């Protein structure tokens, strides 16, 4: 029978006005004898009617995809309003239902602080700047770097990790040519995150 | 019908002659009419009969769980040997195979780097040691931290980060008291990878 996939908004999204932040749901496996698709959505359980739907779509193994956007409110997302999708086809028994929110909890504010390379780093052509964020809730999260007001690309950031005060923390590595650094060029980790005063806060590393 | 799910022995088990290593075969979907499964295992399809099966545990949704657990040799995992577990029920038409081996590839020493506390960290009742860990293959890995030569509680560290050359990093993160860290106690990450001579390499950290 056909299976359904529901997807937050992305960290950004709903951090930004500026932004637009769907929930989306995707239904997949759905059959040719049975190819019609009935959406509703919910929010916190009374019923919405702006949601976007797509015309379904066929794919390679001769089954349908068919998919649901709904645009969200930021505040609503922040406020912890749940997402319902229901969705109906005549192949099930009954509908199936999935809903979505975020993560319940206490909301806590990232403490960003930024670690300059090893001493030992410092033999190689290449070292590491490092961004520590810890004490965050929910684990939603944006980290970036940037360096003279222009993005940074070559970094990679941990996933965020449960600590065992029931917050989250990650490290977001940036690695730099050693004359970068050497030279007294000034690095720049950014932090998105509901907690923070604008939803933003970015510090600074430099020899 | 059931499904078979086949895992890997812990990274400390095989870098360590001491410890035990275990190939893990887990089959769930069981049900309560006739649990019974049958375990056959190969090492590179050579059949081995080391191998027992656990006591069944029922789950919340009325079905069975099924483990069966093979000791493996600590080169012959390290030299990628592949593990085959076959499961036969009678729900099965035929018997499920699964295969499972350690990642394939050269594997890559991890350079290891201790970060003292951030500047700004120190306005706090506790202080974040920090133990950067990169540039090894494969992912396998285990990192500990100690001090006076006893073990630290309060670590947590992330998982391995594919870095953008292919090989690894991760960050791992000790938490104590900053009372600890200004007396100038000595603390060390301990970190276990088949690419270290010994498996084994130790870096301290201090005021
Ligand atoms: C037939 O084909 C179809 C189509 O496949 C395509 O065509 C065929 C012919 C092939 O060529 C194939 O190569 C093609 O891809 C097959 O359809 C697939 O079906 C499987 C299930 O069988 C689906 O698997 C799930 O995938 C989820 C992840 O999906 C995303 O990521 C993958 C990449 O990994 C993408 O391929 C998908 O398209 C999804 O991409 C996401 O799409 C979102 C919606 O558009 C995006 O979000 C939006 O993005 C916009 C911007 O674009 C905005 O930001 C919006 O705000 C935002 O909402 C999102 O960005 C994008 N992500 C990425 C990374 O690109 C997995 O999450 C899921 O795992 C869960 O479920 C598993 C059980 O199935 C479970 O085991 C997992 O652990 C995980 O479990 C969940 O986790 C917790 C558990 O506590 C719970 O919360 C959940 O309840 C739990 N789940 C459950 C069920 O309990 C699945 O693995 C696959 O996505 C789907 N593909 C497509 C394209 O739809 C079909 O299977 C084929 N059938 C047969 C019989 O062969
Ligand atoms: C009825 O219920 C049962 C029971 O469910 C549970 O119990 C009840 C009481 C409820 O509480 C319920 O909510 C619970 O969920 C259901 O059984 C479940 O069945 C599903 C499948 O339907 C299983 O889902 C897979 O899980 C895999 C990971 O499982 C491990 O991690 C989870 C983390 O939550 C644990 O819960 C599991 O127990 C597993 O834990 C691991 O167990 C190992 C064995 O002991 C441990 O290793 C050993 O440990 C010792 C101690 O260290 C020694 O070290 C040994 O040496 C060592 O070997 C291991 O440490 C431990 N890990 C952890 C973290 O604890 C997923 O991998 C898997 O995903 C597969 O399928 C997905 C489907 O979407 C797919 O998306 C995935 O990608 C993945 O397979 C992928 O396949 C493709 C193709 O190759 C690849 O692209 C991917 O790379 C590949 N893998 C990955 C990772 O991408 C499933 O999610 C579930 O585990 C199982 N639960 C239990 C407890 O067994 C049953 O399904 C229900 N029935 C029905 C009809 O609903």
């Amino acid at each position: 029978g056909p299976s359904v996939f529901l997807f937050p908004p992305k960290p950004k999204d709903t951090l930004m006005i500026s932004r637009t932040p769907e929930v989306t749901c995707v239904v997949v496996d759905v059959s040719h004898e049975d190819p019609e698709v009935k959406f509703n959505w919910y929010v916190d359980g009374v019923e919405v009617h702006n949601a976007k739907t797509k015309p379904r779509e066929e794919q390679y193994n001769s089954t349908y995809r068919v998919v649901s956007v709904l645009t969200v409110l930021h505040q609503d997302w922040l406020n912890g309003k749940e997402y319902k999708c229901k969705v109906s086809n005549k192949a099930l028994p009954a509908p199936i239902e999935k809903t979505i929110s975020k993560a319940k909890g206490q909301p806590r504010e990232p403490q960003v602080y930024t670690l300059p390379p090893s001493r030992e780093e410092m033999t190689k052509n290449q070292v590491s700047l490092t961004c520590l964020v810890k004490g965050f809730y929910p684990s939603d999260i944006a980290v970036e770097w940037e360096s003279n007001g222009q993005p940074e690309n070559n970094y990679k950031t941990t996933p965020p990790v449960l600590d065992s005060d029931g917050s989250f923390f990650l490290y977001s590595k940036l690695t730099v040519d050693k004359s970068r650094w050497q030279q007294g060029n000034v690095f720049s980790c950014s932090v998105m995150h509901e907690a923070l005063h604008n939803h933003y806060t970015q510090k600074s590393l430099s020899l």
